[PDB]
């Protein structure tokens, strides 16, 4: 009866710039692993990570967490950045 973990996190921007403010945990174990997609090719396995965007646009940024079962969940959300 291993609950799966919760995967959220909220996005702080800056022009292109983006930091991530990750709130995921799992109610019954703990997180072992994070797996970011940005939406723009670039990729990252940083618990709270910060990236730039190189041009202008909306891209849908995703998440996924591990839990210590091996049980996972994937969030997303859409993100707009504009150049300064
Ligand atoms: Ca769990
Ligand atoms: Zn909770
Ligand atoms: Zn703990
Ligand atoms: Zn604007």
């Amino acid at each position: 009866e291993n609950q799966a973990p919760v995967a959220n996190f909220e996005l702080k921007t800056d022009g292109l710039s983006v930091s991530a403010f990750n709130y995921s945990h799992d109610e019954d174990g703990e997180l072992v692993s994070y797996a970011w997609d940005f939406g723009n090719g670039q990729m990252s396995s940083e618990m709270a990570p910060s990236w730039s965007y190189t041009r202008a646009g909306q891209y849908t940024v995703s998440l996924t967490v591990t839990d210590d079962k091996g049980a996972t969940n994937t969030t997303t959300r859409t993100t707009q950045v504009e150049v300064p």
